[PDB]
């Protein structure tokens, strides 16, 4: 690649493609209770994040990271369905040091590219005032959010073994992800979409 943020990028495209193709595939705009199930698999990811947006050594390295933080959004999207704060049933990684930074660039990036996700969530009347609050863009817009966010994480200037770390630490995040939702959705450990199937 050339920069950190990109050889991220890389290094996770296709399992990000893979999450993206499983999520469409249980179909969590068909029903409000196929949503709710969304919203239950978000709050799980962010909240195993949370430490992470609000870790004191990287707040030091990333001003105002601990405010980008949307668990509380998705729980009160949670809270406009008519549904309490959940919790999963098992216990929740807790990554630190190198290897956090790789879940924090998968959550940040998972803002990112919320665009699609809250275009549709926009079908069932959800917005960013009601339902899908942790969908809605960064007031700043996305890619002004993120491209600010990308010089920070460049910045941390970790070194070529720093970054195979947190890379690694990336894709453990998506795989984490993808572990929850079958889990929420009821598929086996494992499933993915439809081979084949294009984001
Ligand atoms: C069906 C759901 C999803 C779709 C359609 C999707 C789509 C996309 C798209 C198009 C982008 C690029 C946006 C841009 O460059 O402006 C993006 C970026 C990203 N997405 Fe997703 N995504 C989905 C779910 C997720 C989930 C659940 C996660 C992680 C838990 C995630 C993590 C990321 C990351 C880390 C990036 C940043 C890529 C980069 O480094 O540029 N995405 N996504």
């Amino acid at each position: 690649a050339l920069t950190f943020a990109k050889r991220l990028k890389a290094d996770t495209t296709a399992v990000h493609d893979s999450v993206d193709n499983l999520v469409m595939s249980v179909q969590p705009f068909v029903s409000k209770e196929n949503y709710i199930k969304f919203l239950k698999l978000q709050s799980v990811f962010h909240k195993a994040v949370d430490h992470i947006y609000k870790d004191a050594e990287l707040n030091k390295a990333i001003p105002e990271l601990e405010y980008m933080a949307r668990y509380d959004a998705v729980t009160q999207d949670l809270k406009d369905l008519g549904e309490e704060p959940y919790k999963f049933d098992k216990e929740l990684p807790y990554e630190a040091g190198n290897k956090a930074i790789g879940w924090l660039y998968c959550a940040e990036g998972s803002n990112l590219g919320a665009a699609f996700l809250f275009k549709h969530a926009q079908k069932l009347d959800y917005n960013g005032e009601h339902g899908a609050r942790h969908l809605a863009p960064h007031p700043d817009g996305r890619g002004k959010h993120w491209r600010a966010f990308v010089e920070h994480l460049n910045a941390l200037n970790l070194t070529p073994e720093a970054e195979a770390e947190a890379i690694q630490g990336a894709r453990e995040a998506f795989a984490f992800y993808k572990v929850v939702l079958r889990e929420t959705f009821g598929l086996a450990a494992d499933a993915e979409a439809p081979e084949g199937m294009m984001p």
